């Protein structure tokens, strides 16, 4: 027998929603990954109605025309009701819809919150009381951001553990859905050749980046609020680095693996200000396009603000396998490019004996774009020559695996909801403590507003960053040429 | 000042001279990687001359129209001269002629025997004690064979020593001229990635290949007397061995690298004969041509012979690095394919969290064909998939350095001598370990002619040495599937 | 200010109340560690007095005449409170007399368990409905045995956990009070010369001894119902087992101790009965008095009773720390001394350059009696010899700290349940993962009845431990002797 | 059969001769030790006889009544021979003596050089030419001092190497004829519990200390010329450095532990004048007798001299094991104390969870006075306590292995001779390697005659040394208190 289910969009007409939960949906259902008593329902403010959605979402959903008869069966078990984030009538309306739904009274119901977070606390518990399934499962979906601050998150938090189990509860990071933030794991505790060698013992730092070529293109607004520490550092880096620096679970279940990321969080000191530099980027006068203004250059932002679009932050676990080795998060936007990467910079080779030509190992992870592991390796210089080289042994997706291929984090994430898998979630436990490590270092900057260094737009960011990454450890000789090869 | 030097070629007329060693100096003077005063003096009994050389060696040298400049200056400076390798007159002729030649009273001799190993001793005694030169250095070249078994190379080695120095003597085994065998060194100590791990708690066994995919191919009078055990296993895998296994050396000089290897030499025991697998190929049936035949099938080899084509024995380093690790070492002639490999299959991951569904990784160093080092590793299985499976962080010779031109084994080895560098060569104490490993076994083989086990040519060889590969803890799954990538 | 403490101690006129718990307190209230407030409370069903406790408990005070005054202050602050352990008036009756003590209102209450596991259902539910302090905290004290199998005493851990947090509930391990055992976590988390060697990689085997000289000495009837494994296994020697094989805590906090051993007991496998033996003790006609009597001669025992007074079994933690080590744990009665013993026996020295004469290092935490850790290691031996011999590193406390006397288990227990420390106490999670490691075995012994290997009264147990011993991995040689100095 | 043995003692009459060699050989004649056929000639300029030798050493044998037959015994195979040093008819005299012995001309010849370093050359070279037997084995013994520097050591080490083989050169460094320091390769390489910590990882330094509680003491004019380093440094700090540095031998042969020890040698660079601190010991006026004298009120002593009588020196070995690791040599007269002593002083273990309360352990083996193995480290605080303190676990001979009499180093020294045991002395290049480590720094201190820093008599020395010590990683604390126990 083959369990009901319901897909409940709160928010269906909002950005995010047709943007990337519709198509992520339709191409779950395209594939046949979803259970085959799948339905979905849409819910927002909005009065649409099904063929409304339909319109809007068919430029995102990149379907073909083999697909039709799939997309008409798809759209036929879509429904939409309209209604308020507060006004209970409308949950109530909600719930005899999902009622009057096929085998709707057992059926495992999935509400994904589509929504600002101005109205998590009010969905949430409306939700618990009027629309909760009796018989099937039901787990809820919230989205970044997740608060503003330790204490501004820590009560949102607690809302909502108030209202739903841990078990229920599913906050996305959807850079844990990512393929290679996946493979992390893999790569970690089902090698031998990562094993003995990933500790302090033989890492001298630990970079984790994430760079985008674009600033915030037009609504700084939102961006201003925040900044990119919050935006960036506070998730997506630090997530990747729970799963760099975590210990081996006991078993590849859920909560072993939240155990030990809380357990990798829970050994960091809070940030301090002098491991921080801040970068607000200013406009290129040789820039092209979008590129000749700066952050102060859109009109949304408020005139004179302080707030920093590059980052670079020195992070330290105090336990028995990172004891002293810095972590060095470094993201920033309007960079020269867009990618997230996992770098591993290695100790020198104690008793060099090849007259200091040696260079540091680093094992690369590129997460985006062009997924690959490489480690930077020194190899004899292929020819008449004895003195080593810098050079890697590289995996890329892409060309060795071209014909697979490698899904959406929103498609892997909400299968993973669907079959009940919550170790690429974030705990409350894990969101706590990512908080207080940053809380302090935020409020000290909102309340001194100090004013970041000035990067031109489409560079690298503040070379003060580089002088830190220097400072703390980190080596960086900008002789490693690499080219892509060809006709293998 | 650039000092002079002389490159005399013992049994110059001789099949391995004009096929290798006349090539291989050509293409040393064609790079200018030769020292700008340097001669080339030719010696063997036949009454040749410069121009009946030069006509004999050109179809080897591969050389082209832009290069006869070139080709005149370097046949400009060969000379040829006819002698006896027992009457000391023709050795007196050619010193004369070595001093008649430019400034050769204080250039730098080097003689390389390209003869068989029935005269070595005289041609040594001759050139002791005639043609060594009094100003310049003087270095000697003896090639493979090197004995028979331990008393009979023992003797030969001890002569030679009682007449030159162990920096006079440059024993040639071209693998260790090889581009990866060479890249090995700086692999293991040059990188902090492969330190760790390079012991017997992470390594389950070594295993060495060497492969060939046609058989004595006619002439068998030659092969018979040696077998492939002396042929191979005694000089090619286990140098190959030596390098894989040896300690980190005090200094990349070439007496530290050799004591490591000596080291490493003295801690084998003897080979028993209870851990070997010996094969003779017969014939293919279905086979093409010269795979229709077998190894009994050459009417050169004696009738009813039982010299073994295949073999696969299990060797032990009893240290502290690799006690108990078996060190597989398979070769033969005749089987499905030519490769040289160094292959280290490690240790399951302990307290596996992946339902034993992960596999021994395996450091895989293919010296020839296509020079690659990659590491079987694994990764998580791309697409919506969550099980590892089998990869590998490649680096291929070729598509990452297509330009670069990898040179032949003997021209890197003539520079090296010609350099002074004596680390890729075989000192004597390595060859003393070297034939006391296996001279038992080869007596008693040679005492008990055992009947080998025939295996079909073109074939992997006798199914008993992968049952012998299975017992001593090798671990064959044969789930890897390797694509080659394209369109980087 | 100091808060004003009461303690509570239930079935105080019980054998294990007047023989331990009273004279714990006394001994606390002596040496000044209990809080200045402190008053104590008894509560059984006997109608006594403070006169008649105090007379029955005299005898195990050990009180000398220096200590009058402090007797009778410590006498005066006792009182008793007669009442049922299912009669709520009774109960209604003890917290009038709790608040009509000295500012007993917000007096932290203190409740100890000193009562058969018959009745911890109704006293813990009525102390929970009726003799809670609503300003103070209120700590709980459950004593052994819990449960007899995985769901009989998973539905008393469920009962209790439905009334009391875990931070309220305390279960009593004495054996986690003793001095050795918390010495393990400093030994093995304070020190550089013991965290590279704790692993698989140099641990061969792990062997947990309790010995006990006697048998069950005439009350036979309690232990026919338990055993040996419910008594000693389950509890001392699988607690002992969790604090040797735990991971490094984030903190001393009892919260991050307890998750690493739960963590490391989830990752134990359920026994396999082929790796117990089984001893039952017969006597010894050449005894002396109670030595002559076997386990059936107990007239109090039923007849043809296959209990085991002997055990040992063979466990296996599958983590990448402890995978394949055996931890061999070694239980019984009526052998030949009384002794708690951590054994750590090492593998055998790679690259043995010694001739086979060194032996596995061994290192010995010794819990009692003699209170000492040595560590067994292989030492030059003394004089005109070459040879190394077996040797100890010994630091024996009552030697190196004579003066230093080492308190009782239940005093630094009932110190720490005063204190707020839980780092030695049992949680549920680690109760349910100890019982469902041995209720598989337990239950087949049940039905199945087999009959244990008989062993004479006052010797070392049954010889197919010994055997089941050296079978998995264990090692003894019987050369190792040792001399207790003097004269120093 | 029992070969026959002489045992030649140059100088016979001299210091050392008198004072060690003579008691030493009969030691080794009165435990039966020595070969049965053993006969032992005394050689000097002065004209003694055997009775005359017999009373000179007497007083120095410590015999007893019950040893008188023995005494007769023994000196009834002593001889006497005078004769000088240049002259070589006294040398075909000692020859024809020798020959005169019975079964002498087949009889195994041994030297003892116990002469200055003036005659050396002279005495082995006419060993050499006359005094070589010509069936049994022929080893000489040279003493210290080897040399004074570099050039000056080279030349006579080459000299004796040019008339002896490496086999017959015996040179003499007596500590490493003392119990712990040949213990110490036991302790290394017979235990699993110290070899994965033996290592750059977790020893952060490494003391080697030689202290002597008094001065010159009158004889001021030979310490004059050499100084602390020469005298003590060089020779016995050194070899204690290489045995605890050096890699494990392939087996306990002489060869493979010298080819370590000279591998270790080789890794260390010249010594900084940055990293040495210099000390002259200044009188005590508050001192008793010969304390009241400092080093410059010695009547012999020149007056005006710098030579130093405290040196800490801190040396690198650059190899992949200490790579950073400082080897600090701290030696000086007239100090607190005699002892000689190795100690190594571990990491700080990573991730503390213990508050920052947690020292560094501190593995020390006690060379002179009371032979003793001790690891410093952090036990839990015995008691009512819970913070670690500093223990030890301590092996102490004398107190283990009283009955075991710990014999001379003389005596081993000169039994490993007979026996032709050549592992604890010191090889040429051995020599060469700790000549060159500090001969830039001796002649830099001899040109620039640099001040000391005085330091009182009794003391420990100037304070700049436990600067030195502490600026380059070495720890100090105080609070480690110790108590001999009693009554065990
Ligand atoms: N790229 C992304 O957009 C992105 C990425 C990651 C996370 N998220 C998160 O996903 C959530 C979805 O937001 P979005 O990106 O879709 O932005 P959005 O388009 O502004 O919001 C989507 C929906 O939210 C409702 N809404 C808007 N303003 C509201 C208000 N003041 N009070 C109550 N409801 C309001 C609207 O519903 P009606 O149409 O019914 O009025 C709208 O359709 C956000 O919390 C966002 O942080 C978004
Ligand atoms: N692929 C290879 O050929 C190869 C590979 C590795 C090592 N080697 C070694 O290199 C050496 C060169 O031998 P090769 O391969 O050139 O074989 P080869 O052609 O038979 O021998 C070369 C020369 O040796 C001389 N020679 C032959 N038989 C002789 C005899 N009975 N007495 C004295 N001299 C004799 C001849 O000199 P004249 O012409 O002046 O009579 C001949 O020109 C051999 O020892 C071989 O083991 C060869």
């Amino acid at each position: 027998q083959s369990d009901t289910h319901i897909f409940i969009i709160m928010g269906a007409s909002g950005d995010l929603a047709k943007k990337k939960i519709y198509p992520t949906i339709w191409w779950l259902f395209r594939d046949g990954l979803l259970p085959e008593n799948t339905f979905i329902v849409g819910y927002a403010r909005s009065r649409l109605t099904v063929a409304d959605i339909r319109k809007q979402s068919e430029p995102f959903f990149k379907a073909t025309p083999e697909e039709k008869l799939k997309l008409e069966d798809f759209f036929a078990r879509n429904s939409y009701v309209a209604g308020q984030y507060d006004d209970a009538a409308s949950y109530q309306r909600l719930n005899s819809h999902m009622n009057a739904l096929h085998l709707g009274s057992q059926a495992n119901r999935l509400f994904y919150l589509a929504l600002p977070p101005t109205v998590y606390e009010a969905v949430t518990k409306n939700i618990h009381e009027s629309c909760m399934s009796q018989i099937g499962w039901n787990r809820i979906i919230v989205e970044k951001p997740f608060g503003r601050d330790l204490q501004s998150s820590d009560r949102l938090s607690n809302h909502i553990s108030s209202l739903f189990r841990e078990d229920q509860i599913y906050r996305i990071n959807h850079y844990l859905g990512k393929e290679m933030v996946q493979n992390l794991m893999v790569l970690r505790f089902a090698n031998r050749i990562f094993g003995p060698i990933w500790n302090r013992d033989n890492i001298a730092c630990v970079i984790l980046t994430f760079k985008e070529p674009f600033g915030t293109e037009g609504r700084g607004g939102y961006f201003d609020e925040f900044g990119i520490i919050r935006d960036v550092m506070q998730n997506h880096l630090l997530q990747m680095l729970c799963l760099v620096a975590m210990e081996k679970p006991a078993s590849t279940n859920s909560d072993d693996v939240r155990d030990e990321k809380v357990k990798v969080l829970k050994c960091i000191s809070e940030v301090q200000a002098n491991n921080v530099v801040l970068g607000q980027y200013v406009g290129n006068p040789d820039g092209e396009g979008e590129a000749t203004k700066g952050y102060l250059d859109d009109p949304t932002v408020p005139r004179g603000s302080t707030t920093a679009t590059f980052a670079a932050v020195v992070l330290y676990v105090e336990n028995e396998r990172w004891d002293g080795v810095p972590f060095i998060l470094r993201c920033g936007k309007a960079l020269n490019e867009r990618k997230a990467e996992v770098r591993l910079q290695f100790h020198d080779v104690a008793g060099d004996i090849f007259h200091q030509q040696c260079k540091r190992n680093e094992l690369v992870i590129r997460v985006q774009p062009n997924e690959a592991v490489y480690t930077k390796m020194m190899t004899k210089k292929p020819g008449m020559f004895f003195n080593p080289e810098e050079s890697e042994l590289d995996l890329t997706y892409g060309n060795r695996y071209k014909n697979v291929k490698l899904p959406d984090a929103y498609e892997r994430l909400i299968l993973d909801v669907f079959c009940g898998s919550q170790m690429h979630f974030v705990r409350s436990d894990e969101l706590r403590e990512a908080w207080r490590i940053f809380t302090p270092l935020l409020h000290q900057i909102e309340l001194e507003k100090p004013k970041p260094i000035p990067y031109i737009y489409g560079s690298r960011g503040p070379t003060e960053a580089d002088e830190l990454m220097k400072r703390v450890g980190f080596q960086y000789e900008g002789t490693y040429k690499w080219v892509n090869p060809h006709k293998l």
